[PDB]
């Protein structure tokens, strides 16, 4: 059952690269979760006010999947769609989508979740609120 | 701390390969990254096939495609930590094969991280399903 | 500072394309790692010479193989800013070409780095050279 | 001119990944950077003592170049030649060769530049006299 791009609230096109493809010719699998990780903080860095540099707090990658449907290859234009599940006070949900672009269902589709702490202990922490709001911005409403 | 499920053990899985962390492992924040752990699963996965069940990766007229893949992080790793992948097999179907995997430190019991994913062989050209070639099976069975 | 070699100038370069970054671009120290501006350079002449040039990498009978590169890096880089590389031939022979690529900030006209790589056009089996394909050969005469 | 492993120091084998090959079946050109990345900052750390996570010197890879000889592939065993060509005040040049593990002439061979900067600023400094020690003991021989 293949998510559709109107199931989605916002956009991130990435361009694909050479090795991109692996020995079989296609986006290899792993690939798609470094355009889950690239999506989710793109966005965060630009609407949420996110400090990768030198922000005292910093979002780690508890758990993640994906599903998919079928295949991409470089140099195919591609943009992954992102929403997120639930919002909880320290930890967030996400779910993504990656589409041709100028296609209506997802080649693949996946989840992740990420835990906010303090960026030299690791202690969960209260989401920033500038963080907060842009997360809540990519509520999910889906169903 | 990360994710909460119960953390497997290394007598869980039946096969392990040491893996080398490289440089680049490491992201912003100083820790291996997420994605790098399914890099470890493919590698694990298809060093175990080619060596153990034959695996014509060049010239092989039967492909294993990646169908779906998860993955729990308990705690970080770092290059250029030494580690090892734990493999089994979960189940072993006529076109399908679910592995279960784990990252340990090399010289520990408690996994880093767990995760699993599903191979579907199919026709290299085609890509229409076919069964697990029987040098392959034979070698996953040992694994299940 | 960095590379003390003379910084190249966008007009020096025939044709652009931007390249997204992505998180693990960077590295431990907080910048796009060395090895990544590699996979630019790749990147970008693969996607010309498909393109433009009629490259099939899928089915292809010919094949580039990179025989040398090198890079300099000027000053850094970090995701997520957006970046473009411009690309040159500086020699088009009967089975090789030489490249020339910088990468720029998008919005910028000094390079942040700047490097060369060797394509050998070979047989795909066999690896035996043979000339550059006419079509190709055609897309990167408009280059040099 | 092949490289071959008596004119070499130091050795650090390195796994390959599967991704590591490409849609032509051989470990991609980009990938021997990595080794060489991994290679020299292996050895400054266990015999230099460079702390990466928290140290104030940092190394800048100011240029890197490689010639490919004959190709490799995931999944065979493969290790790096390390040795010193030139350590100056505040920087040093490096060259590798990837070598077959049971192989003396190299599949490919390489140089990079490091130059030791602060971390906060990026001026150039000393190198401390641990990571000197280290680097001088991997002088090369070769001629």
């Amino acid at each position: 059952p293949r998510p559709l791009r109107e199931q989605y609230l916002h956009f991130q096109p990435i361009s694909t690269r050479w090795h991109d493809n692996d020995i079989y010719g296609h986006v290899n699998n792993v690939t798609y979760y470094a355009f889950f990780d690239t999506a989710v903080n793109t966005y965060l860095i630009e609407r949420g006010g996110l400090d990768i540099q030198g922000g005292e707090v910093i979002g780690l990658v508890v758990s993640s999947s994906c599903d998919y449907f079928a295949p991409v290859a470089f140099p195919q234009r591609i943009e992954m769609g992102l929403r997120v599940a639930r919002l909880g006070n320290s930890s967030v949900q996400y779910e993504l989508a990656l589409f041709l672009e100028g296609q209506r269902e997802a080649c693949a589709a996946g989840r992740f979740v990420h835990v906010f702490v303090e960026r030299r202990s690791s202690r969960p922490v209260a989401i920033p609120q500038e963080l907060r709001d842009a997360l809540a911005a990519l509520q999910s409403s889906a169903q």
